[PDB]
């Protein structure tokens, strides 16, 4: 994949994946300070959650 | 659209929390957009800021 590894886990994940829109998948996947990035599937919900809050 | 958003200008010409906000960061928080939507407001980017820097280290 391209993705982001925890970006992938995150729409992998059965719960949490479904709700996240394609649109999300390419906002989320532009985040990175020098290529450091959320490292986790965890770490990308978080941000996403309250990302959402700002921007849906 | 402006490559760099207005209220995030408006956070790095804020004297009190501008100096926080490295260029690289700067250029990070810019490409924050959902179909075109950004952030509003400087307290806005800035809330984001902070939360992503703790994620990121």
């Amino acid at each position: 994949g391209a993705l982001p590894k925890g970006l992938s886990d995150l729409i992998a994940d059965p719960t949490l994946g479904p709700q996240i829109t394609p649109d999300w998948v390419r906002t989320l996947s532009r985040i990175e300070l020098r290529g450091k990035r959320p490292r986790d599937k965890q770490d990308w919900y978080e941000i996403y959650l309250h990302l959402k809050r700002i921007l849906s």
